[PDB]
């Protein structure tokens, strides 16, 4: 019945707002493959919104590898891995994913965001605490939330508060520190050194979220660890498909023990169907190429350092990012909306980050670079970005 | 670090028994598609443990479907359907799905499991609350502990404890009522008549789990609410695709409003990559041919209810089940996981239910039909069942 269900969601006008302005770009019908540049509505557009910071979801053998993966195994395993839901693919994929991070052992997850709900919710229980950096990715929010610990968030990458909240709780309980290695918002790194410094102090185990750290930083993009070389000082790495690796899915990787107990006891493995054959094989061979071909990962970080510049010299006013996330701040929601709609329809796409999640005065658009990007793509992009802000008068 | 950790992981001991004792039979790695028998070490064993209950992981046009999306679209999206992972296709198979199970609008996830996370997270919230079957699916639990509301369980389908718990509730405040359609545990419907008729009474919102039911009962398979005819008494259907639609991921439809509420407010929307592809030509192709060819359903029941009928006739003590899925009654843990084996390495895969998902005297063995099946494979099963029942002195 609906009366009072229609009362909960009759003050949520802002999509309404949005469309009759004409300034509605949420889910965005794209026509063709994630790449440079995309079509909607049969038109190019160039896309600088993506996530998949090595161009790999258009490599035709990756694209093979999937293919042949249907052919051979169909198109699901229609059960929980825990069941009738693993095949040898998977296994396959978890010992690669743990050499790659230097981990004795690692569990798939259907998604990212279930990777996280697995060891946040099962390890930690009642008595228990998990520290979040307050940016925390929403997954990690929820995971914990789904714990029976008590939850406590500290300062972004603030070692001085992380450090005072810890000192705070009863010796006689386990903690456990997740943070972001790179966090999406303003492209910034953990201070891994200090929060492992302090994991060591008080004996708090150590998640980190990789899911865009895995192909960008560290030996080969092994990810945070790998880039402050204290995979010793990091219990659990966990890593997201949906990215570099241009597919979907996720991992946590540790140590054997650890993720016998998770793989036998995390609800979002036991109760939801395993990876599809396809994404399998297209993680395995997107693996194999970002480790094997080190252009990628090259070329990302020249566009990358080469858009940022071009940004910095036309006077954007950028966020403190370390990452190929380039945030661009504008300081307004109204004009935030209406910058990302007008390089829409100019052919750029850029995402916006607008109120609630962060205060008016913080709403930006995030430009994202792959390695496929060319220079001359950039170019017109950042062309078209300086008319929209004039036009825009941010 | 690791010293509290490895005390929290410390007392799992179960896999290390199972193993030792020659006896686990989690993970199983399969070597081959998901069929009527699947290859494990290199032996065929008949598959009695799955979800797709209508056969179509291997359906050649189902696969060619997929990897044709996959040679037109790539990989993946790399990003939220929010933002720059939404396709044409997700918008094609959201109103194809709609139109199926009778609602104004749907919304895709990139899993079952995240489907239940979506709305039963942002819908009821403070000073509201969610009401629950206590033998609802895990991730409807999951998804009911991220909202901010109070969750309360009733009896499993006891509509007078339901009814006596919803008149003790404050009249200013929403409340939720979320069941499964049939529950995958005893394979039982829920009494959507009766439940209807109390939220009907107290303006409670309805939410029903086709997980399921989809493809196996309702008409041409549309799950619950068509099989009751009560579609206007049930205000959200979700559904899953990893079971009879052979693939990965589900949706939630209902009336657009809440839909556009749903797809804009859901943190396992928002904040997680869109399904692949593969998955949605996969989905979009399987939904097609439930539709087009009866057959499919018509021989998954004609399955069942030979099956039923045999185990009924052998003397297995069955659950009370209305469902493609035959619970087998074994009542001792030790006997459950050692027939489980014992099946195994006699090449029949069937899933264990042991302490603590159920107590010991309720400990079973799950045995589920799919359309593909022939009397043949079923008459060899119980054979081999009857046998180790022997053997295992039930
Ligand atoms: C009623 C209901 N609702 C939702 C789900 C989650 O869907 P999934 O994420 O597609 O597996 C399941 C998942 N069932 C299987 C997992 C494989 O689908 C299980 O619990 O073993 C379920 O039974
Ligand atoms: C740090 C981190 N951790 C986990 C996730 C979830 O991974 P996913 O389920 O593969 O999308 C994301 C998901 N990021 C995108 C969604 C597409 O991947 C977003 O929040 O818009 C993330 O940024």
């Amino acid at each position: 019945s609906k009366g009072k269900l229609g009362e909960k969601i009759s003050q949520f006008k802002i999509v309404e707002e949005l469309k009759a302005k004409g300034l509605y770009a949420y889910f965005r019908p794209i026509q063709s493959k994630q790449d440079t540049e995309v079509k909607i509505d049969g038109r190019r557009v160039l896309m600088f919104g993506s996530n998949s910071y090595l161009g790999l979801t258009t490599d035709t053998r990756i694209i093979k590898a999937a293919q042949d993966a249907l052919e051979k195994y169909g198109t699901g395993c229609a059960g929980s891995r825990f069941l009738n839901g693993t095949l040898d693919i998977h296994v396959e994929l978890e010992e690669k994913l743990s050499a790659y991070v230097g981990k004795e052992a690692a569990i798939l997850f259907s998604t990212g965001f279930q990777s996280n709900l697995g060891p946040l919710s099962c390890l930690m229980g009642r008595n228990d605490y998990i520290l979040l950096d307050e940016r925390d990715h929403a997954s990690i929010i929820d995971g914990s939330r789904l714990s029976f610990s008590k939850v406590i968030k500290y300062g972004h990458n603030n070692m001085e508060d992380l450090r005072a909240k810890l000192s705070r709780l009863p010796e006689d309980s386990a903690k456990l520190i997740c943070t972001d290695g790179i966090f999406s918002m303003e492209g910034d790194i953990v201070n891994l050194p200090e929060l492992t410094s302090i994991a060591n102090e008080f004996d708090a185990a150590v998640m980190v979220d990789d899911a865009h750290s895995l192909g960008v930083i560290g030996h080969k993009g092994a990810g945070t660890a790998s880039h402050f070389g204290l995979n010793d000082d990091v219990d659990l790495i966990m890593g997201t498909f949906s990215k570099s690796l241009a597919s979907l899915g996720g991992f946590v990787a540790g140590d054997a023990d650890v993720i016998d107990f998770l793989k036998h006891n995390a609800r979002s493995v036991m109760f939801s169907a395993s990876m599809t054959p396809a994404s399998v094989a297209s993680t395995l061979k997107a693996l194999e190429i970002i480790q094997n071909e080190p252009e990628h990962i090259e070329k990302l970080w020249k566009n990358t350092d080469y858009a940022k510049a071009q940004l910095l010299d036309h006077g954007f006013d950028l966020g403190a990012t370390e990452s190929p996330i380039l945030p661009i701040f504008i300081r307004s929601n109204e004009k935030t909306f209406w910058v990302t709609k007008m390089l829409q329809d100019d052919g750029v796409f850029v995402n916006p980050v607008v109120s609630p999640a962060v205060p008016a005065e913080e709403s930006l658009i995030r430009f994202s670079l792959m390695a496929t990007h060319t220079y001359d793509q950039i170019d017109e992009a950042i062309e078209k970005m300086v008319k929209v802000f004039k036009q825009a008068e941010v």
